């Protein structure tokens, strides 16, 4: 039985951490994976070549993209373009990218450049209670993201690398200069918790916008024609459960709609996560701002989606969805970023069971 107040004071969840331990690594884990490998949530059409609205060597071979498509995939993305262009939805720079070519994992990327990355995005911490007050909610989401992050490189490490053969693995030295209690004095264990955090309103997120993906007029279109059947089954049975953990939140949320105060939040929000997207146009690592330009539209989604509470139980049943809607490219983001944390969680067992 969890427990989260997003009241907006001292926002925190009481979930003991074996519960959620049992249920991401075990119940969710390995058919969230089968999921991400589909075609569906495999590519992710992004633009990764924005200039820095802001301001003006191998670890260049670690921070490129792939951007290989098959020529198969190459023509499924003009299909999906097609078929996306007429329903429901309101040569760019913004292209596909295989996330399986693209393993979110150590680049190199570190020093001032993404140092300076990381103050900004904390920056954007301003809400309205004209004046700015940073939300403890937002900071603790950032904090976990950053986690996640710092957890997959330190998991994901280039451990040795010759003239010839390169072996990625666990670090723990890294893991644990940046995670361990007696060395951070007591800041990681911190950062892990607000990883959690991160999770769980994640989490709560995915099972709000169940209603949004039973509609039968929903699809997850692709090439093939069973698959995507295939496709969404599995969706709904991740759905189901992630609505089955017995996750509450307390009735003050300020996600819960008060009217003026709360639409003036959820619009904060979307205009913080629009800035942390251009944020992310001034990152130098690439794959970083891949996974950072995900990571932020999957969270910035999950806040819609929890804001949008009064949008999603007024949904028509059978029609098209008018009022809501998520396009491609959103919920791609969004199983994709549970997808990231869910694997940090799973890392943090799997560097617990290294340490002994
Ligand atoms: C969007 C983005 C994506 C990135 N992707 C990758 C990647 O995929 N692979 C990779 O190797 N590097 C990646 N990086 C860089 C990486 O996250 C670190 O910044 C880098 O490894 C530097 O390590 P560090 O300890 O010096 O700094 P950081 O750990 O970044 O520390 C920056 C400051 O914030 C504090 N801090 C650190 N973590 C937290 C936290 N969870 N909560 C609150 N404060 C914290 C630190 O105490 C320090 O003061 C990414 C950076 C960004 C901005």
């Amino acid at each position: 039985r969890c427990f989260c107040q997003v009241s907006g004071y001292l926002d925190d969840c009481t979930c003991d951490v074996e519960t959620i331990d049992r249920f991401n690594n075990y119940r969710l884990f390995p058919r969230l994976q089968k999921l991400l490998e589909s075609d569906y949530f495999r590519y992710y059409k992004v633009n990764l070549k924005r200039p820095c609205p802001f301001w003006n060597e191998q670890a260049e071979r670690l921070g490129a993209v792939d951007e290989s498509l098959s020529e198969e995939t190459q023509k499924a993305v003009l299909q999906w373009t097609k078929h996306d262009d007429s329903s429901d939805n309101f040569s760019p720079e913004a292209e596909y990218v295989d996330l399986l070519l693209n393993p979110e994992r150590y680049t190199g990327y570190k020093g001032p450049d993404a140092w300076k990355i990381w103050n900004v995005i904390y920056e954007e911490n301003c809400f309205k209670p004209g004046l700015c007050v940073e939300k403890r909610a937002f900071y603790r989401l950032i904090s976990g993201l950053h986690a996640s992050i710092n957890v997959h490189l330190s998991a994901r490490y280039l451990l040795q690398e010759t003239w010839l053969e390169k072996k990625w693995g666990h670090n723990i030295t890294e893991f644990q200069q940046r995670f361990d209690g007696i060395l951070t004095e007591g800041e990681g264990p911190r950062r892990l918790k607000n990883l959690y955090f991160l999770y769980l309103i994640e989490l709560r997120a995915l099972s709000k916008v169940l209603p949004f993906f039973e509609r039968p007029d929903f699809q997850l279109f692709t090439g093939n024609k069973i698959q995507d059947e295939e496709n969404k089954m599995l969706l709904l049975e991740i759905l189901h459960e992630i609505k089955s953990f017995p996750l509450h939140f307390d009735e003050n949320s300020f996600f819960a709609g008060d009217k003026k105060e709360a639409h003036k939040l959820k619009e904060d929000f979307r205009l913080h996560f629009r800035n942390i997207s251009r944020i992310m146009d001034c990152v130098g690592c690439f794959k970083c701002r891949l996974w950072g330009k995900l990571q932020t539209q999957g969270l910035g989604t999950a806040l819609k989606i929890l804001f949008s509470e009064k949008l999603i139980a007024n949904m028509p049943e059978s029609g098209p969805s008018y009022e809501f809607h998520l396009t491609r490219q959103e919920i791609v983001s969004l199983f994709n970023a549970f997808g990231r944390i869910s694997t940090s969680v799973k890392e943090l067992e799997n560097f617990r069971n290294l340490l002994q």
